[PDB]
């Protein structure tokens, strides 16, 4: 039940604030009783009073000042306590996440963890900021009203109490519905948001395969579900509002039943009865307004329990534990015996079944194994990402548990086969790798990393920008950057995986030699697949089924007739904003008629009540006037019923219009994004997170800017006009004070509601950066844990959140001050109006009834306008967001992907002709990669591409897929211009596989079927693809078969498995022309020959392009082309290339 246990001074401050709120709530019935007594005194006088009026005004002013001071103090204390608690909870959660083990992170989805940390924290802040204080004040006011009624009212008090519970329940329901709107909207739209985020994550592959139809259908279904949920919520809110409105009419009808009882009633005059009724109404309103705190108490308790459970997950392996010891004389020595471990996703499968391995300091040790032999698993185990199920792994003869992952990973840096990076500058990545580099270690790593051409020629050598996940950077460039970053860290246990054997082997000799420069000062384990690299390795160890079989020098392995020998032998405005008229044309007017009706509801009742007040005055008029009072009460009840009906109708119409507009806008935005140039997405402005936030936080802004804005404006204008007309007609002198106080009162009312939406929006805007940092740390938590950078990340997050904490505290203080000022202004205005009415009554300028009616009408109009403005959103920054949205819809891309204009060829001959083709990237158009190269390819021809890293082969392949356009030259397919052909049709027929393909985090079968878009992918196609790629056996070996779930970035499979899956999907796509980038890679080279050779069987009848460092794969190619700085030095048969002493000949000789 209790969740607060820190900052006992904070608890005392909260208690003081609650006491002040209760005092104000109790005083409110005191003000009601004072008003009733003043009314009774005026009625008695009408049947000297200046001194009494002045004394009452002074007492009211003092009471209002005290109430305002107490309310301000309570609000400020509650806001400060809520902010401090939120900050402390966020810090504790960050610390727990940093201390959280790798297993916990693997078990719980990182995206789900971030979503929880955001949503639960926001809900706790919303439900603990002002809800408790408001509930306490409402309860105190209700108790004071009940106490006052018990001693004053007798039968009237009993009737008021009996009628109270229905109105209290209605107000409670209305408050609960109004308070928790985000929980209903964002929760429903979370599915659509996640779908959009997933689509944006692999938009590149989606455009490559043209699978926009499925994404559009899913988005449409999610939008329809969200619209249905919103319509239901709006209907419920309208019903609650109608019930609340009818409650006032019912209460008025019940009160009017007195009649013959006269003002005397039991023992008091009409003033006492009116005061009792007002106190009962105030108590019922407070009870209704105290409900939301209790209603959200359950959600707050659930969020607090979840946060505590996450924080209270103290694991055995703690990064902040002081029980361990930090090793200093860490000599290079590793020993693993009977090492057995199983992944958590598939516990049944045991990749490692024990083995004996020993590595000495300053010794280059390489591991060679079959497909999925456990090389990546062994590297991960060495990095301490997981734990050993059985066996014993020690470093320097000491158990790993002695120094924990803390001292294990913090001293050894490793690079994965496909290292991840951040969309920032290269210098930023270097600094992230090591903060204390001082520009010396970075320079040394750059010199050793052999990365000069890319850094030098490209602009901003130390500030060169890289897209998401280093998309702009080349695969070889990315590998070189990762190697340099690892070297800069100055690690003692180097871990090399797929250094440069990705695209061309020519760079491999340049890279491996560099690795030989510094390979004796510390232990180094590398995963080599080339013959030269394997031979250069000091020691090579053979693994099979997770068991070490061979271990020794290259000569020993060759003479042992082991797996290495077999592998070697095998190798050999309104117009732009009011766009709802298409669907809202026959409904908006229906709402408008309601809005005007609402404008008439506020003043009309103000008059009717006034007509009652005068009827209740002058000794309740004569006996004949009783029928007039009854008629006035009946008219007021009818007007209230009509107003409730009109409000319900207007709310339903507004909700329907808003839902329709939001759905249409979302559909248009999705269509525009799908039919957009690929180059547009490759820019810092089109960030995945920023784009998702803009897309999600658009419906509410547009709705509030158009529909709610118009409704509020119309209602306020109508109310103000009606009030002014009534005051002028029935007011001569008192109208001046009402007009003077109108603007301040209206502003206070507009800023009189909860206004939590603005505070939440400001907090989200401030903490967007902190959330992005947290997401980056969680997604790449493995990299941070490897370098033991948890403390630095936590410090950075705290520093970034500190400013938002101060801004939120200042905003809360400002809001509390504004609320206190509004309350004090209302209290003083009441006394001023009473004094003005008394002064007017003293003279013959106007009667008491007219002045009272004018004052009541003015006050009611101002309060209604303020409440409508505060509750209903109005002009704000949302309009600006609309400018960012509409321009997106109206924007047209350079290439009309959606447009069907395109020549339809009779048949596909699989012929490509490029001549003098020159292309330049959009981000860096001053550094072109092509100088007018040419290439001819015929049907059923196998072409291989080689050359220096980043020579343009990948760029040429991308251009072939119509990803971009050439600055100059000519590109034709089967003697036909590519630009004059369908883009989607051409892409669907192109089997393009990138160096780092993206696999959706879903079932393997679903991912495979997604390759063949616009057609049904039966299980037979998947089986055939697996057989072609030899993946059926692997799928059967793994649990769930094709139903196995895929985690983030394919966490359930290795790089080789992902490459095989991508190849199988491309084959299933039935591509007339196929292209692969870094298809071979390490990927268990021995297994690759099994798959690659199979491709040769399927290569018949189609043109295939393969780029890889291995010479064996290129040998089978019909033609081989070498590109040097975008220029094809030579092209022809393998024998011709071998005869010529070119780049290819030199590479072959080196290998
Ligand atoms: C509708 O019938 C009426 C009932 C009471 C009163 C005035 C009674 N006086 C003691 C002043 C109290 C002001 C009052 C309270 N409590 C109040 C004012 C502003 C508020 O913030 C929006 C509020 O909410 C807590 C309550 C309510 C009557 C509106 C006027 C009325 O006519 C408008
Ligand atoms: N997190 C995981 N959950 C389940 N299975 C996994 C996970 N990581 C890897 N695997 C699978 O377990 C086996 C581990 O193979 P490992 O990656 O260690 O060897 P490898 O020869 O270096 O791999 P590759 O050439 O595919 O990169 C492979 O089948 C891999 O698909
Ligand atoms: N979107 C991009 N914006 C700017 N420069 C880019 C972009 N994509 C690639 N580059 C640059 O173009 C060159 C990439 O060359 P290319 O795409 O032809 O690859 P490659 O030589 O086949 O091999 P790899 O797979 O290693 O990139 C590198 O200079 C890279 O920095
Ligand atoms: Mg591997
Ligand atoms: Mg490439």
């Amino acid at each position: 039940s209790m969740f607060r246990y820190s900052n006992w001074l904070d608890k005392l401050y909260m208690v003081v604030g609650t006491l002040a709120a209760i005092i104000h709530g109790a005083g409110l019935p005191l003000m009601m009783l004072v008003f009733g007594e003043m009314t009774d005194i005026f009625a008695n006088a009408g049947n000297n009073l200046e001194e009494d009026m002045t004394r009452y005004a002074y007492y009211y002013s003092g009471i209002g000042a005290g109430v305002l001071v107490a309310a301000y103090i309570q609000v400020s204390f509650w806001c400060l306590a809520a902010g401090r608690q939120i900050h402390k909870i966020r810090k504790q959660f960050f610390h727990a996440i940093m201390r959280q083990e790798i297993g916990w992170f693997d078990v719980h989805d990182v995206g789900e963890l971030n979503t929880r940390l955001t949503d639960d924290v926001s809900k706790i802040n919303e439900g603990i900021g002002d809800k408790i204080g408001m509930f306490f004040q409402s309860m105190a006011t209700f108790f004071t009203g009940f106490i006052v009624g018990f001693t004053r009212g007798w039968k009237l008090t009993l009737v008021i109490l009996a009628i109270s519970p229905v109105l209290g329940l209605s107000a409670a329901v209305w408050a609960k519905i109004l308070s928790s709107f985000t929980d209903k909207e964002l929760l429903a739209y979370a599915k659509a948001g996640a779908v959009a985020e997933e689509v944006l994550a692999a938009i590149r592959t989606v455009i490559a395969f043209g699978g926009q139809k499925k994404e559009l259908e899913r988005y449409n279904k999610n939008l329809e579900e969200a619209k249905r949920i919103g319509i239901k919520k709006a209907i419920t809110a309208n019903i609650s509002i109608g019930a609340a409105f009818l409650l006032i009419y019912a209460s008025y009808a019940l009160a009017f039943w007195y009649g013959t009882t006269l003002v005397l009633s039991g023992e008091y005059s009409i003033g006492q009865v009116l005061t009792v009724f007002f106190s009962v109404l105030i108590g019922a309103f407070s009870v209704g307004q105290a409900s939301p705190s209790i209603e959200a108490f359950a959600n707050a308790r659930g969020a607090a329990y979840e946060i505590f459970k996450i924080i209270d997950n103290k694991p055995s392996i703690d990064s902040y534990s002081k029980s361990g010891h930090k090793p200093d004389n860490i000599k290079g020595n590793l020993e693993f015996r009977n090492v057995h471990f199983s992944y958590p996703s598939r516990k049944e499968v045991k990749i490692l079944k024990g083995l004996n391995l020993k590595v000495q300091s300053g010794q280059t040790v390489a591991l060679v194994g079959n497909s999925g032999c456990g090389k990546s698993t062994t590297v991960q185990l060495m990095q301490r990402l997981y734990d050993p199920t059985e066996g014993m792994v020690s470093v320097d003869g000491q158990d790993i548990r002695t120094i924990n992952v803390r001292f294990l990973r913090e001293i050894i840096g490793v690079v994965s086969q496909e290292p991840v990076l951040f969309a920032t500058t290269i210098a930023e990545n270097i600094r992230y790798g090591r903060e204390n580099v001082t520009m010396d270690e970075i320079e040394k790593a750059v010199k050793e990393a052999n990365a000069y051409d890319f850094i030098m020629k490209l602009p901003h050598k130390f500030d060169t920008l890289v897209g998401e996940r280093g998309a702009q950077l080349s695969g070889g460039q990315k590998q070189r950057i990762a190697i340099a970053r690892a070297l800069v860290r100055n690690p003692k246990i180097l871990l090399l995986d797929e250094a440069t054997s990705a695209l061309d082997t020519e760079s491999e000799a340049v890279v491996q030699v560099a690795l030989d420069k510094a390979r004796k000062g510390r232990t180094t384990i590398v995963i080599a697949h080339r013959l030269s690299t394997v031979r250069n390795a000091d020691v090579i160890a053979g693994f099979d089924d997770g068991v070490i079989v061979e271990k020794g020098n290259h000569d020993e392995l060759m003479k042992e007739k082991g797996i290495y020998f077999k592998l070697v032998t095998m190798q050999t405005s309104f117009w732009r904003i009011m766009k709802l008229n298409l669907t809202e044309w026959p409904y908006f007017v229906v709402g408008v008629f309601c809005a005007i009706i609402n404008g008439g509801l506020q003043p009309a009742f103000a008059i009717i009540f006034s007509k009652i007040i005068g009827v209740f005055t002058r000794i309740d008029d004569p006996e004949t006037k009783r029928q007039n009072s009854n008629l006035f009460s009946l008219l007021f009840l009818a007007l209230g019923i009509i107003s409730f009906i009109t409000f319900f109708l207007q709310g339903f119409t507004f909700g329907k219009a808003g839902e329709i507009l939001t759905k249409r806008l979302r559909y248009m935005v999705f269509r525009s994004m799908l039919r957009q140039d690929v180059s547009w997405f490759d820019d810092p402005k089109n960030t995945t997170g920023a784009l998702t936030t803009r897309l999600a936080n658009d419906a509410a802004q547009v709705k509030g800017a158009i529909g709610s804005r118009l409704a509020v404006i119309t209602q306020n204008i109508a109310n103000l006009g009606t009030g002014i007309i009534i005051s002028f007609i029935y007011g001569w002198q008192l109208t001046l004070l009402l007009l003077a106080i109108v603007p301040i009162i209206a502003i206070a009312g507009v800023v009189e509601m909860k206004m939590l939406s603005g505070q939440a929006l400001k907090d989200k805007k401030e903490l967007e950066g902190s959330g992005k940092i947290a997401t980056e740390a969680i997604e790449n938590f493995r990299t941070v844990v490897s370098l033991t950078q948890e403390q630095k990340f936590e410090h950075m997050y705290a520093q970034s959140l500190q400013v938002p904490y101060r801004n939120s505290l200042r905003k809360a203080h400002i809001f509390g001050i504004t609320f206190s000022f509004t309350q004090a202004m209302m209290y003083f205005s009441y006394a001023g109006c009473f004094r003005f009415g008394a002064y007017l009554v003293a003279h013959k300028l106007m009667s008491f009834e007219d002045v009272l009616l004018v004052f009541s009408a003015v006050v009611f109009g101002a309060m209604a306008v303020g409440q409508v403005s505060s509750f209903a959103p109005d002009y704000a920054k949302a309009k600006i967001s609309a400018a960012h949205i509409i321009m997106i819809i109206e924007k047209t891309p350079l290439i009309d992907s959606y447009s069907t204009e395109g020549l339809m060829p009779n048949t596909l001959e699989g012929n490509v002709t490029f001549g003098e083709v020159v292309f330049n990237y959009p981000t860096r158009p001053d550094i072109p990669v092509l100088q007018g190269l040419s290439l001819e390819v015929k049907k059923g021809q196998t072409l291989a591409l080689v050359g220096s890293s980043g020579c343009g082969k990948s760029t040429v392949v991308q251009l072939l897929e119509r990803f971009y356009d050439p600055l100059a030259g000519k590109v034709l397919l089967d003697g036909k211009e590519i630009k004059r052909l369908n883009v989607q049709w051409l892409r669907a027929h192109l089997g393009i596989v990138s160096q780092e393909p993206i696999l959706f985090d879903c079932s393997i079968a679903e991912n495979i079927a997604y390759g063949d878009n616009s057609r049904v992918v039966s299980q037979e196609e998947i089986v055939r693809a697996a057989k072609e790629a030899n993946i059926h056996a692997f799928i059967e070996s793994l649990p769930n078969k094709y139903s196995t779930k895929v985690g983030d970035k394919g966490t359930q499979l290795s790089g080789g498995q992902k490459q095989r899956i991508a190849i199988a999907r491309a084959l299933v796509r039935q591509p007339h022309i196929l292209l692969l980038d870094e298809a071979t890679s390490a990927l268990d080279t021995e297994s690759e020959k099994v798959v690659q050779e199979a491709l040769d069987k399927a290569r018949e009848g189609r043109t295939c392009i393969v780029i890889a460092h291995r010479l064996s794969t290129i040998q089978n190619a019909d033609l081989i082309v070498v590109f040097q700085n975008g220029r094809v030095k030579e092209h022809g048969t393998h024998q011709q290339l071998l005869a010529q002493k070119g780049i290819y000949f030199s590479m072959v000789s080196v290998q």
